[PDB]
């Protein structure tokens, strides 16, 4: 398929500017892109113009973050108003311990034997208020602490391990209501990525529904063809709308191109045609 909903720019963990991830999109000639950027819409304005520019219809999106019980999830918004304030003001809110805990993040990495990983990730990163784990990653590697990215997680930043900092993120309450009321489509991210058998997904759906949730990925960079069969299925049954992203970050770790759709699946980008902005001036 030519459409794709999740992607990331240098306005949080991606490698590419707006500008850069988009024309990279654009060699694929798809026919629909979203950039969604972690806790931030920074970057939407550009990304907007530079698909235009190529012709390509585009959607603004973010990917919320969000702590649901022990577990961290991701909700990506489709179709939103950047411009809503209570939208803004909620992704605020979410970045606002950002830099703090990365501060510490670096700090245990050091106590673990690892130096310097603090000043190593902002080296990677445009926007300190944005500083992730992904920027700690690339340190680590480009800096031959790890070998590659895959280690990297295996041996660090995740719990249990040097350089984790739990942290509370937005409710699901809240991240699905900010993305519903900023007249957008709330989607669950990769939802294969979770650790959660189908009872756990089930429950998470149902609040995720509960709370004005209407979509989940179904297509995702990093799902398997199974995932793939196991989230259509569950969208199936609850009624949810599929969507598709190659949740590109950066080259060597494609935009602009996704998996085909089961055949069940209904797509989101059916029900975003009203959002979706159009090259030609006068369609909008
Ligand atoms: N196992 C992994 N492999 C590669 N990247 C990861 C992995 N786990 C997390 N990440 C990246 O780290 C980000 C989370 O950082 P943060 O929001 O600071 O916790 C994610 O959005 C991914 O880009
Ligand atoms: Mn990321
Ligand atoms: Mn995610
Ligand atoms: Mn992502």
């Amino acid at each position: 398929a030519n459409i794709d909903l999740h992607f990331h720019s240098r306005t949080s963990d991606g490698a590419l500017t707006p500008t850069e991830v988009i024309d990279r999109a654009a060699a694929r000639a798809p026919a629909l892109l979203a950039l969604t950027d972690h806790d931030c819409t920074g970057g939407l304005a550009e990304a907007a113009a530079a698909a235009a520019r190529r012709g390509i219809p585009f959607l603004n999106g973010v990917e919320v973050s969000v702590s649901w019980g022990r577990h961290t999830v991701h909700i990506v918004g489709l179709g939103i108003d950047p411009a809503e304030p209570a939208l803004a003001a909620g992704l605020k809110s979410i970045r606002e311990g950002r830099l703090e805990r990365a501060r510490q993040m670096g700090a245990s990495l050091e106590a673990a034997g690892i130096a310097g990983c603090f000043d190593g990730a902002m080296r990677w990163c445009d926007n300190p208020e944005m500083i992730s784990r992904t920027h700690f990653a690339r340190h680590l590697v480009d800096s031959g602490a790890v070998k590659d990215m895959r280690t990297v997680f295996r041996k660090y930043l995740t719990p249990g391990k040097p350089g984790y900092v739990s942290h509370q993120w937005a409710s699901l309450e809240d991240a699905v209501g900010w993305i519903v009321g900023a007249g957008g489509m709330a989607v669950i991210a990769h939802p294969g990525r979770y650790d959660m058998g189908r009872t756990l997904i089930e429950r998470l759906i149902l609040d995720f529904q509960a709370a004005g949730g209407q979509g989940i990925e179904v297509a995702s960079g990093s799902h398997s063809l199974d995932d793939m069969h196991k989230f259509a299925l569950h969208a199936d049954r609850h009624g949810l709308y599929a969507s598709s992203g190659s949740d590109f970050h950066a080259p060597g770790e494609d935009v602009g191109h996704t998996e085909d759709l089961p055949p069940i699946c209904r797509p989101i980008w059916r029900e975003l045609e009203a959002r979706i902005l159009r090259p030609a001036d006068a369609e909008n």
